[PDB]
């Protein structure tokens, strides 16, 4: 039948929490400019304020480069899609059979194929706006987290978390209500025929990680070619600190946070959010929620992210309010309640959506047979995954952080020079991926069992449906890490500078944990999608031995090396030109190395910015291509296969390196610390341990910034991809096996 | 029908062919014990051979610990292949109907157990024989390879290849050999039940990879601790040249190279052999060949590889006599027209075989159905592998000689760090795995479109069909290596150590296509034998769409990172022991540095001991018991998932750290050796460069030689494994979804 929540309970439950939450962002923001600063003791506020606005410009700068190139492309690309899928039909005006009811009648393709062209630009538009909003943010509260260390880490932290907040809250509640007014929207056109209605809206998933591809590869390779530059030739070389004002590649690296590790990740997992949310709506579209129009069951993952976003308010105040950090051994315990406190009371939110939103009983397609599920069946689904969630944040921590034996032994391992840094992060992060693929399969199995594709992808959304504390410990660490740098670039104090340090450290974490999420939602929501795919694709079975199958299967396996190779040698040639600017700095320009004179900042700003924007399109080619490629020349199976393997595959890659990366880099500020006997024992700053640790952490930076978040990108794009243009392949698609 | 070849002539050619192949190789030892040598310039001649005893008593010392090690577990393992297998049928010993002809009776599958149990220890034996005559000729062959560098290049080349096909010609007859003698044998027991006499032998190749695989990891953690220990403490911190005799690793090393490099080398390609050749029997075996008893077309694997022992005695001739090397130069293109000449002239062969040993038409079983199939569409099945492999080989070579862009830039980029150098060699390893995945894929749709299984395995012996000639430009090697070592330990002539550093840097190649053919090879059989499990199993289909294969699939394809992981951190932690041991000696004995006092060689003998003998374990548990535990908890289905998703994966990681490892091996040979400006510029050795280079090599040791060529093990071990017990498995298998 229906639920206890009404469709008209819903329509408000869902935008009101929506605004319940861009409200709460707005009121954060507030707090955080309560800390004034301007740029025209107090002299160091004004030198503060000089440093941000290098920052806020330059980071802009990139930005608006960027975006003209994707927008570009986003435009192109939505010309591909209205052809292609208004080519199913011969372009028709006229209405047909549904696909999935041929007894019905549904309306034309030709009405989709322009509805998903305008889903995926709302889509692209969304994320761009997601990644920009979050900059904005990040380079509004950095040097006022800088300042506000001059009170205590406890303090500091405050500002950088409320800051993050604003990021996660505002991405959290603006991809909710954009979706909910375009499902809206569509409906008035489509009318009864809700399985086409959310067909459209499945290109909102296809925008959000289109963009994000670029966004995520364009600002990592912009940030880490100036991160491995400067910390080469100021570190391990000049032996000058890290993040030195004479150093001509700090402004870039600074900027280079916000434009990776706070926009690139913001879209990054929007296009999570979105790909989840409409993967769980095309599978209910053609089950019982859908075929009985029951609105508010059919709304049943906007309803679970709307709770969060309350439920998430109320953990944030936990950090924000209730509580205050003296020690800085506090900081990530600090961090971790959160996910702990809202995946309890997230528990607790789910179990009542469940209850109330849904029937006891209804039907879910299952490849062709509507398949008999309950709803305390729904609820293991969503909790599995959100649980699976919290066990892989537990597990990524405890190979990322400098306060659990595992990194402390790669610490260790500089002894004895980089080389066995380097062997002990390598296997270190190809070590952290067992439990994580234990939790993805469980997760799999419980949630594949119960309710086929629509538990997986539901699944996938339970993982994300606390995506605001998720996004506002993550966002928090990219903003300390500019405050840090901020701190170095005024001259002020040791005392302050060790404040951010222990800031820094604890977001370095945060920003593997948020990676691991990515990735584990990835997985769940790729293989939704890749099993809706192949529903419909018209495929009756994707048999693994079957020569089809199988070279897509080893190839798709092969293809998250080839993005890797791509954006590594990337990198390695962008990082190898910075050493060369840094140094032709330090030894032609008089005065430099002494203090007395100016660096040419501008340079090296525009080594990274050309190597970015030059070198990430073929990766993004490749990702896009792909589907397309494959999908046309060799046919749906072929391209089952591609799906399968790149998805099992690209996982490994993807957790291994950025917790690699995670590794060496939290080893490295462990040894700067120097906050136990061991940890001293490697110092000081300077020492040939320091500098072999400083040497892993910078084959890290590429690894966990630019080649490793981007790979869980990868994945989910070809999926969505290859959903969309599922009925064009099936049709036109298979010409090599055709014209043979 | 039958074949022009009759029956008689095929008993007769296969041993006559493995005579001839131990004919050749004994001829060559022959003409190799022509350089004489003796411990009773004369003191240089002496010196060799005070240090070749060393090399060999700590060789034939270590693999005889090992064995006692493996050994014991070779037993073991047997007796569990006896009791699962005799289990299914609760150890009856009355006959029961053929599974493949319902109207004959067949011999109890208590004698499959006991005959598996059989081929099991005689393959294990002779994987054991492998590795040990392989030992044994690197060991004898290594001084007399130094002395005749005294005379240039090419007298040099031709005693270390001649050795190297000393190794390659025995390993391949005696290999043949013990197979046909295996099933002649077994024939007398099973007369016409020839599915169950090629069920049996089917545990020949499993006998051969599992010692194999302890072969390989033990060896290769052995010798890259020395490695590691040797080069960071001498070349890194002491200054000191590389196998220099002051240094306490450098014996270790040494014999390293012939227990990892060599033994475990000769026993991981002895596995391929087998298990590529017990693939083709069984599926064979259920064919027209087998039901028909068709002695000739049965045999007709065995046939191609006596003919390829002819064709490979041939083919090295080219390089033995019609050709001297005069440059270092020609010895690159050298090795590679061994690879050009034996696929030309193998082609041919097959051919030949093809034409004369198969009927025009016969079918092969296809998942329940005869298939029809044609002699010339079998030639093309053996031909793709055989021409699979030679791409692989030229591609291999581009990405591991220092005589390419890729390796120069890598030395280049040491001109910015050892993070640099990293970089780069991570990134050229993942741009590597393209072009042999796509070789792969080609051979597995050509081969497995027109034969099914058959084809496959087919496909995979015709990329082993040349193996004789692949080993021995492989063996040449670390026949190099140890020349060089010796060299450098007699205290002779630079010019002695500039020819030796030219011949290892071709050898540092020749190593890396060796792996690339491990590696393609593996993915062929693993594919066959996939496939073959399905139909032993009773699995009507694996789809990838289940909640069971699903799993197994992503599961599978973490299994090959966990055994990076081990690897990886055993020799790490192997290494920094060594270091410290080494920095000892240095720091502590009075006259060590200064040439007058004698390092302690047995320590380091004893840490790199100490550490292969326990760690080897681990890893060997990981490959051996997870097919077990899967088979008997999950069931069949999963193990379906697991042995897809360790396949199109684990091919992945072992392509890349192989060719990574050989990059930064090369990259530092290209430094050492200045012959170019380029080159030079970058040196010369103990510069900053030369340094990073070398850091980049030692990562690159444990990744090529203990974790990248154990991978093909992980994977080809995993199928035979679970091919042997699906009886088993499909029966007592699965418990959890059986007491739920
Ligand atoms: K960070
Ligand atoms: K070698
Ligand atoms: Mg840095
Ligand atoms: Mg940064
Ligand atoms: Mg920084
Ligand atoms: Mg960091
Ligand atoms: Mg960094
Ligand atoms: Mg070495
Ligand atoms: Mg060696
Ligand atoms: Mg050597
Ligand atoms: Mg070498
Ligand atoms: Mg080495």
């Amino acid at each position: 039948g229906a639920a206890i929540l009404p469709d008209l309970g819903t329509e408000i439950l869902i935008p009101v929490c929506a605004v319940i939450g861009i409200a709460f962002a707005l009121f954060q923001w507030l707090l955080v400019s309560k800390v004034k600063l301007s740029a025209v003791d107090h002299n160091v506020v004004v030198k503060c304020a000089e440093i941000q606005n290098a920052i806020s410009e330059g980071a802009t700068s990139f930005l608006f480069t960027e975006y003209k190139y994707v927008g570009i492309f986003m435009v192109a690309f939505a010309i591909l899609i209205f052809l292609f899928l208004g080519s199913v039909e011969g372009f028709s005006t006229s209405p047909q059979a549904c696909s999935y009811d041929k007894t019905k009648t549904c309306k034309p393709a030709l009405a989709t194929a322009i509805f998903s062209t305008v889903s995926f630009l709302l889509g692209g538009v969304t994320s761009l706006v997601s990644g920009f909003l979050g900059m904005k943010i990040a380079t509004y509260a950095n040097a006022r987290t800088t300042l506000e260390a001059r009170k205590g880490v406890g303090k500091a932290f405050i500002t950088a978390f409320r800051s993050g907040a604003v990021m996660g809250f505002l991405l959290a509640a603006n991809g909710l209500l954009v979706l909910y007014i375009a499902i809206n929207l569509f409906k008035i056109y489509y009318g009864d025929d809700w399985g086409g209605l959310f067909e459209a809206i499945t290109g909102y998933g296809l925008g959000g990680s289109s963009m994000a591809l670029f966004g995520r590869v364009g600002g990592g390779i912009y940030t880490k070619a100036a991160d491995v530059g400067a910390d080469l030739v100021g570190k391990v070389e000049r032996n000058i600190p890290e993040d030195d004002p004479r150093n001509p590649a700090v402004i870039a690296d600074n900027v280079g946070d916000n434009v990776g590790d706070i926009a690139g990740m913001g879209s990054d997992l929007f296009g999570s959010y979105a790909e989840s949310s409409c993967a769980a709506l095309v599978v209910a579209s053609i089950s019982s929620f859908g075929l009985n129009h029951e609105l508010t069951a059919m709304l049943y993952p906007l309803i679970v992210s709307s709770v969060g976003i309350l439920v998430c308010l109320l953990t944030t105040l936990f950090a924000t309010d209730f509580f205050e950090i003296k020690a800085v051994k506090e900081i990530e315990p600090a961090l971790k309640k959160q996910l702990v406190i809202s995946t309890v009371l997230m528990t607790i939110g789910v179990a009542v959506v469940s209850f109330v939103a849904l029937p006891t009983s209804f039907t879910i397609f299952n490849f062709g047979v509507q398949k008999d599920v309950k709803s305390w069946q729904l609820f293991l689904c969503v909790a599995v995954g959100l649980w699976a969630g919290l066990i892989i944040g537990f597990v990524t921590e405890y190979y990322t952080s400098n306060a659990y034996s595992p990194v402390q032994d790669v610490a260790d391992s500089c002894r004895t020079g980089a080389a066995t840094n380097v062997i002990f992060g390598l296997a270190l992060g190809y070590k952290s991926v067992i439990i994580p693929i234990f939790a993805i399969a469980i997760s799999i199995f419980v949630s594949f069992t119960f309710a086929a594709m629509y538990g997986i992808a539901v699944a996938a959304l339970g993982m994300l449906s606390t995506i605001a504390t998720g996004l506002a410990i993550d966002a928090y660490g990219p903003i300390s890490d500019n405050a840090g740098g901020i701190a170095e670039m005024a001259g002020m104090s040791h005392r302050i500078r060790e404040r951010t340090d222990a800031l820094d450290a604890a977001g370095n974490t945060t920003a593997a944990i948020g990676k691991g999420f990515a990735i584990g939602s990835a997985a769940l929501v790729s293989l939704a999608m890749f099993g809706a795919f192949v529903s419909r694709a018209s495929i009756t079975t994707v048999d693994v031995l079957t020569p089809k199958v199988f070279i897509g299967l080893i190839v798709g396996a092969m293809l998250p090396y080839w993005f890797s190779a791509m954006t590594m040698k990337s990198v390695g040639s962008a990082a190898l030109k910075m050493v060369e600017e840094v140094r032709r700095q330090f030894n032609t320009i008089p005065g430099l190395m002494e203090g007395t004179a100016k660096p040419d900042y501008a340079t090296c700003v525009k080594i990274s910015t050309d190597a970015s924007i030059k070198e990430m399109i073929p990766p993004g080619a490749l990702v896009m291509l792909t589907p397309l490629v494959v999908g046309i020349l060799f046919g749906v199976e072929t391209l089952s296969g591609v799906l399968a393997g790149s998805l099992v595959s690209g996982v490994q890659i993807a957790i291994s390196a950025s917790n690699t990366g995670g590794a060496w880099d939290n080893a490295k500020k462990y040894i700067e610390a120097g906050a136990s006997e061991h940890a001293r024992s490697l110092g000081p700053k300077g020492s040939d341990c320091h500098k072999a640790a400083v040497i892993g952490d910078t084959i890290g930076d590429p690894l966990k910034d630019t080649s490793g978040p981007s790979l869980n990108i990868l994945i989910k794009l070809m999926a969505v991809e290859s959903l969309v243009f599922a009925p064009f392949f099936a049709t036109h698609g298979g010409l090599l096996f055709k014209i043979f």
